[PDB]
């Protein structure tokens, strides 16, 4: 399951883009944030499936929760809550190289 590297790289770029949108804009570019969240969620659903196929359920639910965190970023009105989830998502994706 280890080779999921291009998917994690793309997911990291999307997460860092959202993080940049949240900080830069005071009222964020809501449609551009939705564009990156959709791509990110898609990438991590695949990462979760590859971990499931590789019998690595611990890293699979880890990937699943980061989808819920990205969905929270879409919902939440607090910029700091958006930052929190983005930094958490970023640090976990990095654990996967």
């Amino acid at each position: 399951k280890k080779k999921i590297q291009i998917m994690a790289e793309e997911a990291l770029k999307d997460a860092l883009s959202i993080l940049n949108i949240v900080k830069t804009n005071s009222p964020p570019a809501e449609e551009q944030l939705e564009r990156f969240a959709k791509r990110f969620e898609r990438n991590l659903w695949g990462i979760a499936r590859l971990f499931e196929s590789g019998d690595q359920k611990d890293e699979a639910e880890k990937a699943k929760r980061m989808i819920e965190w990205m969905k929270r970023i879409k919902t939440t009105a607090s910029e700091d809550e958006q930052e929190e989830m983005a930094n958490a998502i970023i640090t976990i994706l990095q654990s996967w190289f």
